[PDB]
């Protein structure tokens, strides 16, 4: 399960892992995990769910311009949907000290492209323009924004789940269980009553954000 | 499907429905919907998903204090989990001009209680304390907070879904589809490519917020 560090941490002893707030770490109060090759232990309460690296919903151009402009690397970006003209997507990149826009076009035959080359998904396009520059300026790569830990994502339980086996997380119906990993289609890694663990997606209806 | 008004609207005709931003509406570019008893039409891109009315995750006491204090009614409240001491919940209420808390404790066999009576869910507790006061000052009732529309919640699609019949929403593998209603365990009402509609949950993996 990966996760983003939410607080910095200094190796409290020799079996640990030193990370800065915002680092993404590939992860009984302490999980073992790994960061840049070197690995070790990590307190449970210092990690949170890894947010979307680049899809920034309907984040308006201003804000787009803002957070992106304030970044320690050229080619930092997000992809955003239009509030206004809904069905439309637009790339935004950190060019020098400025945000340089690009409309991403979808040719009816389900495919997104910016100019000449067509792809089957915005991701494919993205990684495509990780190494193959997004302009006649053969440097401007798309590298992920310096990401920061966000408020916890919380699901709610429909039916009690007495934790059948070891690793399973127990919760009653009504329980607000804090979700740490949810990338997997049937088993989500939550945290619920002091203990943390796996739990079947299908027993839990979401709790929509409000902060 | 319910929804929170995102922008104020003035009844642009005789079949309409003016609502102020934050209003919760019981909801081809115009949905037919109803408000205070009288109903009519509403533009589709003036509504967003109804957030959780009272569960405010790991919202710190300060903040709790903060937004709760700024409320147009006594008894406004939230329920929040505690950043530090994980497994515990605490109610916060708008008493006159100030926030008065109460630890919600759970008694072993999974039940939440404030003092004398036990319930099997925070919800059960909350509705209990809507009619039946939460002090000895026999008015303090749990009135839900003046709710305001949040950032859109977006799922991503695992597998194409040529829409089987219409009301169904069509999208390819990779598409970031915007969720309006996801209360129902198997069929979520999204909005994906100009068109909006139903689509089975099992086809989309979430997209974690970062704004």
């Amino acid at each position: 399960m990966e996760a983003i560090a939410k607080y910095d941490f200094k190796a409290t002893a020799d079996d640990e892992l030193s990370f800065k707030r915002g680092d993404i770490l590939k992860v009984q109060n302490w999980y073992k995990a790994e960061l840049n090759g070197k690995d070790g232990f990590i307190p449970k309460n210092y990690i949170e769910m890894k947010p979307h690296p680049w899809f920034f919903g309907k984040i308006p151009r201003a804000k787009a311009e803002e957070m992106l402009s304030k970044q320690r690397h050229d080619g930092a970006f997000l992809i955003r949907e239009s509030e206004s003209a809904p069905g439309d997507f637009s790339l935004s990149v950190k060019f020098g000290n400025d945000v340089q826009h690009f409309k991403v076009l979808r040719d009816g035959a389900g495919k997104y492209f910016l100019w000449v080359v067509k792809f089957n998904s915005l991701n494919e396009l993205v990684d495509y323009h990780r190494s193959t520059s997004v302009s006649r300026n053969q440097q401007i790569f798309l590298r992920d924004i310096e990401q920061v830990p966000q408020q916890p994502t919380y699901v709610q339980a429909l039916f009690d789940f007495d934790p059948q086996e070891d690793g399973e997380l127990g919760f009653r119906r009504g329980d607000f269980i804090h979700v740490m990993d949810n990338s997997d289609p049937n088993w989500w890694k939550g945290a619920c009553h002091g203990q943390t663990g796996m739990f079947p997606r299908n027993y839990v209806t979401p709790v929509n954000r409000n902060v």
